[PDB]
RNA sequence: GGUGCUGUUUACCAGGUCAGGUCCGAAAGGAAGCAGCCAAGGCAGCGCC
């Protein structure tokens, strides 16, 4: 279960904007995304790093709730 | 080395285009620009010089 998936699922259009600013590898291995990449993605989708982390925060809980069934 | 071809490879770090999103604006409209893609580079094979 990756971010390509999480995508298939005003605050929603902005949640796509962010993933839309990532690369295939970042969607395939979210963990590889540290500060530098966060920065690239925030500016790339007119957001703020906090916003991204937020989106990253969600996927994590969503993924975590995927390793429980 | 250069050059052509082919395969491969490359988040951002003065290429181009720029979905999506963002910014400025009452608006008309401007602006920057991620991913992609094209280009360019890297690693190689073959040919040519």
């Amino acid at each position: 279960f990756d971010l390509n998936d999480f995508l298939e699922q005003k605050v929603l259009v902005r949640m796509e904007a962010i993933i839309n600013s990532m690369t295939m590898k970042e969607r395939a291995k979210p963990e590889i995304i540290k500060g530098s990449r966060k920065r690239r993605i925030a500016a790339g989708s007119g957001m703020q790093v906090q916003d991204v982390n937020r989106l990253l925060k969600q996927f994590d809980d969503m993924q975590r709730m995927m390793k429980k069934m």
